[PDB]
């Protein structure tokens, strides 16, 4: 059906966290214009190598930084779309108020949606991060 | 035969449809010189990553584009080929007239016609859209 | 004994064209000087896909090309060696003089010479064609 | 449960140990600002070979060096991760002092942590070296 | 062995003569001062593909050429080393002197010992050849 | 162990100089300063093919060179390592005296370790050698 299968696959995959692993990360999306949107489950992200590359505002500048990107492999497709045009932050905190304190500030760099029932996408770290 | 075999090919794969999937995308071709060619079936395309590279209208200027391309697998053969000539629509609409107003733009980049009964081709995103 | 082998192949591969399918191509040669040679099986043929590259009678000029090719994977080794030191036409036409009208000019660019009983080459399309 | 079968893996791996093969390379750390952090297993490790780059100071000067890794395969999760981001010293000498004399003096250069219960790391030796 | 092992091949291989196939070519070599040697069996050798590149005596000028290379797999290791220092040639004419008329000149441009009873090596064809 | 299997890998391997194979090759080092250690087991040795390179000694000059590697597979780990610093031979000849005359110069370009029981090592040719 592929409408279920979704659903389906978050509760299977809600049994990872029940298991301590480290490799888990918290991941949430600003996909309305204000507040905030979490993926439900705390799937598992791995880190690509830095590589030493220009700055993508001047390439061809003194300015000089490093990419760092994360590769999020699980993440469901019940997730908006239009979510993946705004920037995303991994292990961030919330207080009282709705907004962010802390966290690791990083951007849908590539999508990878050969999978019909989830997505697995590469969000690079932005230049300058909070934590 | 390979006559009646693009046929059923079309047949079987327009079960794909009575199940929903995200993946399936409606392609639309202008074959004729005016109105519109429909493929059949509502077929699933992927997306290859993005590449930053020189306008393809001029190379070396300071004007630069991102080149975006899907890639389509399963279309019949039973399509004209002089159709992959012609702009093709991703998502596109009609309205009661003749005419889209919305939709995904590309042209067919290159083709894959290795399989006797499907084609498979990646066409590659306008650099101006509508949608 | 590979003398036999070859035409067996061929009466074999005879088999392929009682079968429409569309990847099969006629391909005919010139191989004595001013009347032609054509190839015994109506062989299948795929299309590698175009590539930007600059003119060939000058490379450092403005004038640039897309360098077009066919690979034709089944060819007897039955016909002439010397045969591929001529030009080739795909899909061509024959009137009732021994003239070629129409048809897509090609010329061998790459040898595939592994296989003892058959050859396999890559052709490239002439800049200028016919149709 | 990903918590108990890291410290398993250390008792299993605490074998190697036990047979004495040349791999095996002492690593330490210097987690806490003054003082050492010692992993737990005498871990093997690899040499990927040297590769002639030049300064990383200054890339476009005529100083140039040779760029050495190490490859070190199993080290255990329960090391603190903020041991990464400093100084690493394989096969050091510690006197009856807290300090260390003699080593081989290295970086963290790439991280690969895809397996949930171990670090894999590649550390590039310091330009510098005591022994 | 190794010592009976090659003259068993070379043996072997004189079956591969008797069922005609076109990949086999007469290869000689000009091991003394003056006078040819023969490798006993009429082995198999294949075409590498032609590549376009600058002249080998000046790299950096107007006159460029076409390297053109033989692979032959099957080669007996009963052959002198030293004959492989000497130009060699493919599908050459004796006369009734010791001399050689026509042919096509190459020489030993890479050598692949792997197996320890029969050479591999590839050969590149003169700049300017006989036939 | 890994003690004695170093050894009895250097037993079972001296079973191949019984056999008359071409591809072994006698290495000898100076690992002491002024005298030399021979490797026990006359160990085999493959050519990887050359490459035409500028020198060493100065890159942008108009001397080049060609880089000429040899790929030493089964070497025992019981010869010292700090042999691999000093400069080797490939076919040498001792007189009466402790002084070697002939054989082929050679220096260890990259070291393969990833074997606990054996090293395996690339030496490139010097750029002068003796024969």
């Amino acid at each position: 059906l592929y409408s279920n299968l979704i659903n389906v696959k978050q509760k299977v995959i809600s049994i990872r966290e029940k298991l301590g692993d480290p490799r888990l990360k918290s991941l949430v999306f600003e996909y309305p214009a204000g507040q905030l949107f979490r993926v439900t489950p705390k799937l598992k992200v791995s880190m690509v190598p830095k590589n030493m590359i220009g700055l993508p505002l001047d390439s061809k500048s003194n300015i000089t930084i490093s990419a760092d990107d994360y590769y999020i492999t699980d993440v469901s497709r019940n997730v908006p779309e239009a979510a993946f045009r705004t920037r995303a932050w991994l292990d961030p905190v919330i207080n009282d108020s709705g907004v962010i304190v802390s966290g690791i500030n990083c951007r849908c760099h590539v999508i990878n949606d050969k999978s019909g029932l989830s997505y697995d996408l590469i969000l690079r770290k932005e230049r300058e991060v909070r934590v």
